[PDB]
């Protein structure tokens, strides 16, 4: 069979120019690739979280390290997700907040270390799970760098950035390797009688031919859904929210320091989001229109951060969900064309290079045969519905009655049998998933963590952040007090390194601002 | 003009149910009350310290003496508040404490003896201010009562106790005279098309209605913040704290004694309170979040008591500030709802009798003539501002500089020209506000005492006691050695009560226990 040759992108966001510089890398040869973006049609940037694969699959890829594009996207350091009020009622005379932390829990005799603190709870322990089997939560509380000052890593990170300057960086990268960027508008797609995309006509009339088409239009899915009608599915029976208000609010690192993690503030009817970098933060209200107005949640997000009638504000609206299949026939959707999930869990950027490191996997000719876009679509929908339900479990396990929105998430969603499963393991006291590699190693075997994706030690954060813990500690430690013991030198040793951290590490602002101001 | 004759308090805590009990006394006729408080919503009691005025101003206007209620809430005696560590950076082998003591300092043919101790300093005398001008210091670090055995009084004393069981106690002496508690949360506010409140609609399907609303939700301020949209001024650039870790220790009262007053130790970000009652003492570590995670202050604050990691914790946050107003349109905010202090000087549960008291002087009929609620607010904006300042005095005014939180306090709050120009006149060597009154008179006068708050000797007890004294004493003793002889004999006479007191005061514990073990 031919080669793909010629291929063409539909869109120049995050996803289209992540394609693009993805593609033109791992193409070496016989590769021309077009990329189409109108300038009538904005590109989403809202402020961007991230986690630590983003460089180890996608930048690493492009042999470009970390020290080359944080500065150039003014990327601020990120460590965890901090979950704020959304285990009980907000009570302003009451700290409700927990982390969702980078890295993995280390094992003792084979059991994970979360597993030893339920049974010290049990007995009446009263420090929190993740201060417990983490070392670095209260470094995150004191707003400390993820490095020492001369750049020694000490946690897991990722960043946050204006995802618009990284589409800006990676266009500049791509179309300086021999990527033809055209700015122009598909106006109409024509398809063969057999369905295959044939050609694309724009607005300045040019006719766009192609091997391969990468839809990274956006929601419309202008290939995918609207050209090819493959069905979208709608997940709202999943998930609630379909909306947000975001800004940007100024901030003054010099007195208030910069946040080293994204926070989840839970709100009457969703939850807002805050990103940290220099001088400012991102922070969107996600909400669902069913169980409050925009202009209500505008206005809590306004009152949220004591911001006046006067700052302006990006009025968003999504759809929960995913194509039924990602590629079809020629083309092959990627990012918000393909799917999307709430920002909850920093998985959209993610979804966009987990699916191109896929799409090179299954790479085709011009064949196109049906067994590798089975193959690739099967790994997306995996991919998908497997951080959709990792989110949802998220809003049914809290124990919020106060608004309809929070009782409707503890009694109304649509749950898969495959987080109910979860669920019940975790309850009867057995470990998720875990891992037996370093944090290093797993972030750096991405066959294994794309299909491991979600482990103990992540599931743990959530549902004992939460307040839901299991029925009892594993039946096979009243068997293994030595075990026990072996963890409490576990434990010991955590402590150590968190007060170590606490001496050493330099201020968040203070090691971005020595980066570059 | 109609009476106002209905009137809702919301909220159950010390706040709703002093209110409901002062308003049932106050208003002898054409009253109906009614109280409603959550049983989901919990009360804050952490075992609190007062000031002698709890008795002039509140229990004796319900004509409550305090033999009836003091059995009731477990109460204990407070003497004085004991400052430990706040001079100097810890030295364990150094003893630093100083007491700010209750009463007032005698005055000397027109100048108080602080002044005169202090030209006795600028000599050579070694005897700390407190020690040489108050007769009941040492009688405190010998842990004895304020009463003799058959209970007459010694020296001015107030209580420790836990404000649940006070809570308990009005709840059954309010309820008793005709008060209607309601036992249900509210969980809408309508306000009319004026901003008004019309109605309050609760979880039970309840619509209540009044002519006035008192606002006793706590710092949720449910009426006064989220309902009328009343903006609270967030006085943290004046004082860092914003936080706390608190329980009960328990204490072995027949070995260790019961100390008659509350201690405040300094920590490395914040300080402790000690609140001995029988058999335990309450005790918080406040902190600034600012300066020490939670984790750590926790960990601090265990060492500190020797305590457990099985020891449960109430973990605390809190905004400092207040109210733009406390009364708004047909609602008045009276304890958290109204503002916030730091306990450092036990002014929490003043603010609320003191409040209720203006409220009363500047009670309302049904037309809501602005100029009482105007009157009304000027009060509790001076009340609140002089506190505010009085306790911000203790922090700007240390040497510690052992830590960035003590550095802080030291350069970096923002000060009040009021407090500046106290400061100033102490400095010079000036007398502060003095009263001729004594004791009984200053606490049996109140519109005296709520202008007129703190005094010469408070501001004395904590400058000195800090080690800051003013540049030199009076240029006027100078020209009055006869003065300065009068007042040896005062000293001397201090110097005797002090050791009549020492031979004559049962132990604290002994006494307590004679009252009812
Ligand atoms: C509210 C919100 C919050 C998010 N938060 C995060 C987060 O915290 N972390 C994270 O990793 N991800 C997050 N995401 C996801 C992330 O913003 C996007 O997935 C990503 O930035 C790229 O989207 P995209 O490129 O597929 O689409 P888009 O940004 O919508 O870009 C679409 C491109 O297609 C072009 N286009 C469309 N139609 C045509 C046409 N007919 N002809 C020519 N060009 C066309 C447009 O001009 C544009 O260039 C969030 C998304 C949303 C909506
Ligand atoms: C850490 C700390 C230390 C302190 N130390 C001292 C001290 O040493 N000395 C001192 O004098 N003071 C002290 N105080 C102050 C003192 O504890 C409180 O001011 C006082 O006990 C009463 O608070 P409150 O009644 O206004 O609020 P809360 O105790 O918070 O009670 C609020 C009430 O409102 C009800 N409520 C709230 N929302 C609703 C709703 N929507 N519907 C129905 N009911 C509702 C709740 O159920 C509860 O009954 C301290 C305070 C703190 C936080
Ligand atoms: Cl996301
Ligand atoms: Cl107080």
């Amino acid at each position: 069979n031919k080669p793909i040759k010629n291929i063409v992108i539909v869109g120049g966001g995050t996803a289209g120019w992540m394609a693009a510089s993805y593609l033109v890398r791992a193409l070496q040869q016989q590769a021309n690739i077009t990329l189409i973006e109108s300038a009538a049609i904005p590109r989403i940037g809202v402020g961007e979280a991230t986690i630590p694969s983003l460089q180890k699959v996608f930048f690493d890829f492009l042999g470009i390290p970390e020290r080359e594009w944080m500065p150039q996207v003014n990327g601020a350091f990120k460590a965890a997700i901090k979950f704020v009020n959304w285990r009980k009622s907000p009570d302003p005379s009451r700290d409700d907040h927990f982390y969702h932390l980078f890295g993995n829990v280390p094992n003792c005799d084979g059991v994970p270390l979360t597993h030893y603190w339920l049974r010290k709870r049990e007995q009446g322990f009263q420090q929190p799970m993740e201060y417990a089997c983490y070392p670095q939560p209260g470094a995150l509380d004191g707003k400390l760098a993820p490095c020492l000052s001369d750049g020694t890593r000490q946690m897991s990170h990722a960043w946050h950035f204006d995802a618009h300057l990284v589409a800006d960086f990676l266009k500049r990268w791509a179309v300086e390797r021999g990527v033809n960027r055209v700015v122009d508008e598909v106006v109409d797609v024509r398809l063969n009688n057999r369905g295959y995309i044939s050609n694309l006509l724009t607005k300045e009339g040019r006719t766009l031919e192609a091997d391969l088409f990468i839809d990274c239009s956006g929601m419309r899915g202008l290939l995918i859904n609207q050209a090819l009608k493959e069905p979208f599915i709608d997940m709202s029976d999943y998930l609630l929210c379909d909306s947000a208000v975001a800004s940007a609010v100024p901030n003054d690192d010099a007195r208030d320091g910069v946040e080293p993690y994204t926070s989840s503030i839970a709100m009457n009817s969703g939850w807002t989001w805050k990103i940290p970098m220099l001088g400012r933060f991102g922070s969107g209200y996600v909400f669902s229109s069913h169980f409050t107005s925009r202009d209500q949640a505008t206005a809590d997000f306004l009152k949220l951060w004591g911001l006046s009638d006067n700052q302006p504000l990006n009025q968003i609206k999504f759809r929960v969900g995913r194509n039924k299949r990602a590629w079809v026939n020629n083309c092959v959707s990627i990012g918000l064309s393909s799917c999307f999930l709430e920002p909850l869990e920093s998985t959209g950027i993610y979804f966009i290079y987990a699916a191109l490191y896929q799409l090179v996997k299954h790479f085709p000719d011009t064949s196109f045969d049906p067994r590798l876009s089975d193959a690739f679509n099967a790994e997306i929908v995996h991919m998908f519905d497997d951080c959709r339900d990792f989110v949802q479990a998220h809003y049914f396990t809290t124990s919020r009655d106060d608004t309809p929105f929070w009782l409707a998430n503890r009694h109304d969603l649509r749950l898969s049998d495959a987080i109910k499963e979860k669920v019940q393991r975790y309850k009867a006291g057995l470990p998720l998933t875990t891992t037996s590699f370093d944090d290093s190693t797993y972030y750096e075997t991405f066959d294994y963590e794309f299909k491991n994706f979600w482990l103990n030690g992540n599931y743990y954060c959530i549902f004992a952040g939460l307040g839901m813990l299991p029925d009892r500690s594993l039946p096979l430690l009243q068997h293994r007090p030595e075990s026990i013991e072996k963890a409490e030198a576990m434990f010991a040793s955590i402590r150590r390194e968190a007060e170590r951290l606490r001496t050493s590490l330099p201020t968040n602002y203070d090691y971005l601002r020595s980066l570059r101001d």
